[PDB]
């Protein structure tokens, strides 16, 4: 743990982290829907749909072991409500025991099989009722058909959206969660995995949402060490002197103008078994992206959001938590992130500057706002030197992603078809949508520099996301490598918060590989 | 049928060249296992060196000439390399003491050439053809290529060799002398012979589309484009029908008609049909975007980078479909019925133009709120897709320069394909592989559908928030295909060759291979 | 001939004032040798002080008045200085016990006043004329000016004095101008030349200042015909049918989107003597430049000013007045202008459109807002068929002039060293500043079109004034030709009015 | 070489002390090339001594007096052959 430099004494010297969350205190019980539902404590919500008849009427099929509630759920009463996706109703009443109970439903549409996005809308409608009720217990009745992964996705999304971050606020939660579903015994094992995936995601969220004055290269690296100590992971934080020795000139150049020294994070998980596959997970770690002398001054550049430019690193650390907690066998994982800050100063690097990477490749900087690939370049070189089987990087690299896949799907690039398929597979089971994008070699010529070995950016080609991958590919000589661009999906613009995107995706990759 | 004019000097037809210098080229293919003759013109060897990058040149083919064989000896050629695209010219006398020209083009160190690689080879070849008055060209293949790549060779060669001078008045070329003979030496030549005439048809289908796109909007308008389509159908002998404004009003195509309201040219719906003499199996509708000029409407293209002077190419989809009409009508495939459709019009600014905010009714009854008059393509396609499905077809495939966002997603080399059917998309992808016109599969993300929810109309034309224009546009179109397999190819980024300053005629070979391999 | 209307309230002619208040001013020139008479009106002395920056005022002229002479004594005036632009008013009684008004205007510390300095002097003098109801102005030149500068004094004075009120809905100009100077006999002939040069400039000014709803292709050509009739120049106005016959596709294309038919103005002055030099003066005549589909919507495009895009035509017509009035010998002059309007319509020509010029050359339009060179192209071809010795065009062609020469100096381009030199001297003697700019041939390749014979505009080169000049040069086959870009100098932005730039320059050129 | 006309044919006036090269530079062979400014062609062949030589031309347009810009385009065309050829010697003949 290094000392965080300050300009004034009022400047924060560490990132506030909540480990023990209210979600961890929620007792979850899963019952089989065939046995009938009990209504007694808290709020009970039925998940109902109407296949074929769009915005159809609500009909409750499950038998409820309560007379008062049963009269409420009769067809005559419920038919006045419709199943439009997201729609919800809930009433307060007394049960057979004169106890105050709340009953309601959430519309699941006319489609039998809910998608990842659809299920998200259901949870938000559900969470809205939770934020307006001081309940002791929530009961969810699944009168819709969902698989093991989607059920777990339900819980994760529920836990994540339910949780509210109040670390910077200052000027309750349910204690029980009951679930009625079919084949309850088979879904039971998904519960505690959901809790872990939940915190891994929320942990990353805490890092991303944390402002750049709290979350800087020093404080973020200190947090990584703390996380490694709580899990029992080998850790190593490389400073400037060590980074200089390793000749990481690309990575060092971006952070030259910062008051915070560069910090290279190296976390390692080794299984207490014969290692088989070795994996390096590399996350982009820019604590703040001002754009450098290529300042983000253009309209739509969203400079106030650029605290999230370390979303990739956050995802990797979140993955580190899940892996360190679940403790997979036959695997050795290295969690890497070259963390720094891209600022404007007399010491900042300039447009046109030519710099040398640790692999000897000289680079002509055409735009200081393309700092991510520069840091990733030296990180990718370091990763391959570890002698790993798979290298997967995750980063908020290109804004063009907003124009390609938008805010829902992340983009994946790579030099190996099999590794890419694993990521796509990991996307399906994690329910974090990802689409395969091509590395078009025909554009490679645009990176031919007149003076340097290679250009940082293209002057003509507008396929910025593809061009960047072409850049990165020049720093992986002989290793299976994939690149996930999460620039468009990292931030939830409507909800005004991070998604912690990539944590569950990477964990599924580590577990299923 | 009659093209309206403002002045008498305004053109009343698109100048079209059917008989090109390429069609006058006698092509002969010989088997290389018999030796090469060198006599007239330039003889070019396509040579590589597998493994050894920038490797030395080695001629393997037997040459039926003592002098030329000695000239082509390894000792002589070793100072030249096979760097992909590299080429040299040789001067020498043959056994008859006659002057002959010989040379080569480097094909690199990789054994299997890609679509881009072969393209670079052909370009080097055409440079040798240019600025040189040759009567005959002979190409010797000392590399291994399959029938498709061989055909791709000819297609690219013919297209790049050809020069469009339809609009040259006093700057025509006085050194424009084309070759009259093409000789080809290859291995297993008997297998490659059938590819020659397939390449020539594919060439013109592509060049035909190129001619329509390159033609300026004052020459190429809704009336002149439909007239050219009628002329093409007559030369092919395909059933054709040109729907005017009155029929379109009857068909209640309010979206399509609204877009063309501000034009001096009446809307023209092109409907060509090819039916094979045999038991029909697959019925196909090919829909091309046909905006002869896109000013953007009242949403005028005035922003920097809007490239308004390029918008003559906004009928590239229509051109691609018609180019396919030529190829299909010429090759005459069996067991297929194809409908070539394009709702052609012009998007102009006028007192009669439709406005941003205007709510219009499509032919399927769906009301649409126009949020941007510059998103007119999907509007015209909407009524066209409805018309297509009413034909009771098996597949509906549209091709259009729909979204500039394609330039930021896939760029200028790969087109994007969307659809509602996994099987149809693979057919397009497979057709892309055999036609060598690159296409990449892009997702229709349903989560974005809500952004098209209009407050007053059934649906919004565009999204206010989402910047994923290509996906959002696809979501719009999907709302106009009720129960048919449908795919959408966005060729906005690949249609125009910015470096060469000319159209690619992209999509003609892709669609033809699709119709043929189906 | 008949101006089309949208509503009955739409104007059908350009309001033109021919007989101006300036023309009613009786101007008399006296020799300073003999003393200056005052008493009547307002009497202003033009005084300087060579050597001293803000030195004291000293009146050198002998004054034929005892009261005034004592008042004007050095001791009294020494509290005043000759700082350029300074002005003062004096009250006193004369030899006749009458109240008289006297004053001065500072002419600086330099012995030889420049054109700008003299202009600043005139503005100071005119300031005295505006807020004061005078019947007579008397100016005493106690400074040295040559005949050309003297004429320029009068021209600038008359021009600035005059106020344009043709468009005012909701007064008393002097009736006499007396001038005391040394060598009066030589300057007298400059007076009426100034009067003519004044109106030629003011005439064009009226046409330019006239809004596009008043000044359109039909009404402008009608005004030219009317001008030709008040003069005696041969005239012919070519309509769309003749332009179609002449195959003027570039010129006709620009006007396709307008409600006003294209009108080609052709005035001719032929001398009653053995003709020597034949000259064609070509002026850009865009009554309004909206930019076409390349709409002037960009910041700094100044669309509200584009009524002045016929400034070149106005200058040519203004030159026609001076020449038709002064009747030069041994010359035949053709006044040409391809007049039209560049609007947005269903009938407008589009970016990318390929059009055919009258000389057979096909042109690819890359920007509809570059319509000027297109109209000039057909005009230059039309000009050369007249078999002339010199072709000179004047046009508000490129905004880039504001970045090159600014608002004071116009730019001249050409294919003939000799013709360029004539223009430069004409610039000196007319006192309308012009600087010689190069036609850089290395940029010519940017006009190489893929499909058409030539490109309308360049995609790369930002030297728009030179690139445009390269375009025009392609439409003059074998004749001495010059091109004056007055985009930057046409409008006086500070004064909120036109300069009528080019009238005196071209007239001096003809003379 | 130039051709005072526009895109005119290439014509070599200089005497070449080599028979093989002289045959190459004959009007009929060179007339197949034009003098468009910047245009160039070079061929490899054996001279009278059976030695490998490369011969060619660079078009200098139709104007007799080349400008600095004209000469610049000529030199660049020349440099392209120098960058694409492993030559020991370059020989330039000013016609
Ligand atoms: C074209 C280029 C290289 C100038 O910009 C980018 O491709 N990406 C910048 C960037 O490199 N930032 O470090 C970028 C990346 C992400 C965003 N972004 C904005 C919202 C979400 N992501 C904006 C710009
Ligand atoms: C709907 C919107 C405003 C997001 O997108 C567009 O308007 N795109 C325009 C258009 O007119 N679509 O019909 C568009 C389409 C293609 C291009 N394009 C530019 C080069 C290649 N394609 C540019 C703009
Ligand atoms: C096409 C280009 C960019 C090379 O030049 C112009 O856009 N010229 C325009 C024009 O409309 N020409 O017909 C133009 C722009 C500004 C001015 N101008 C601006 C202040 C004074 N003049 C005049 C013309
Ligand atoms: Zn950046
Ligand atoms: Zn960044
Ligand atoms: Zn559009
Ligand atoms: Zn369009
Ligand atoms: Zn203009
Ligand atoms: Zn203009």
């Amino acid at each position: 743990a290094s000392e965080v430099p300050q300009v004034v004494s009022l400047d924060p010297t560490s990132i506030p982290i909540e480990y023990n969350t209210p979600i961890h205190d929620i007792k979850v019980q899963v019952y089989d829907i065939k046995g009938g539902c009990n209504v007694e404590e808290g709020l009970t919500i039925f998940l109902v749909n109407n296949p074929g008849k769009e915005n159809g009427p609500v009909k409750i099929s499950s038998k409820v072991n309560d007379k008062q509630v049963s009269e409420f759920l009769k067809d005559e009463n419920m038919e006045k409500f419709n199943v439009k996706l997201g729609t919800s109703k809930h009433f307060y009443m007394f049960n057979d025991n004169k106890n105050s109970v709340a009953v309601g439903y959430v519309g699941c549409g006319s489609v039998a099989d809910l998608s990842e996005a659809d299920m998200k809308r259901v949870v938000l409608s559900l969470v809205t009722m939770l934020h307006d009720n001081k309940l002791s217990k929530l009961t969810v009745v699944f009168e819709i058909n969902v698989d093991k992964n989607l059920f777990r996705f339900f819980l994760e999304t529920l836990f994540y959206e339910y949780m509210t971050d109040e670390r910077f606020k200052s000027t309750e939660y349910i204690k029980h969660l009951g679930v009625y579903i079919n084949n309850a015994d088979t879904y039971k094992e998904e519960v505690e995995k959901a809790r872990v995936y939940y915190f891994g995601t929320y942990y990353a969220s805490q890092l991303i949402a944390a402002p750049s004055n709290y979350c800087n290269p020093v404080s973020l690296s200190n947090a990584a060490v703390e996380l490694a100590q709580k899990l029992n992971l080998e850790y190593k934080i490389l400073g400037v002197k060590e980074l200089e020795e390793l000749k990481m000139g690309a990575y060092l150049s971006v952070g030259k103008g910062s008051m915070y020294p560069n910090k290279f994070i190296h976390l390692t998980y080794k299984s207490k078994g014969d290692v088989k596959k070795k994996i390096a997970l590399v996350g982009k770690g820019i604590t703040f992206d001002s754009g450098g002398y290529n300042l983000k001054a253009a309209p739509g550049s969203m400079i106030d959001l650029m605290k999230f430019d370390m979303s990739g690193c956050a995802a990797v650390l979140g993955c580190a938590y899940c892996v360190g907690t679940l403790k997979p066998e036959n695997v050795e994982i290295h969690f890497l992130s070259a963390v720094c800050e891209n600022m404007v100063s007399k010491n900042s690097y300039r447009p046109g500057d030519i710099i040398t990477a640790s692999n000897g490749k000289t680079i002509e900087v055409g735009n200081t706002d393309a700092e991510g690939r520069l840091t990733l370049a030296d990180a990718l070189v370091y990763a391959e030197k570890l002698g790993v089987d798979y290298i997967v990087d995750i980063a908020t690299l290109t804004g063009a992603m907003l124009y390609s896949l938008g805010t829902s799907y992340a983009g994946v690039f790579g030099n190996n078809e099999e590794l890419i398929n694993k990521i796509l597979q990991s996307s399906k089971t994690s329910n974090e949508p990802v689409w395969w994008l091509p590395i078009i070699n025909e554009y490679r010529a645009t990176l031919n520099s007149k003076y340097a070995d290679i250009n940082q950016i293209s002057s003509s080609v507008k396929a910025s996301s593809i061009v960047a991958s072409l850049f990165l590919k020049e720093f992986v000589q002989n290793t299976a490598w994939a690149h996930i661009d999460i620039a468009g999906v990292s931030w939830n613009f409507k909800a005004r918060k991070p998604k912690g995107f990539g944590v569950r995706l990477l964990t599924e990759f580590v577990l299923n590989d």
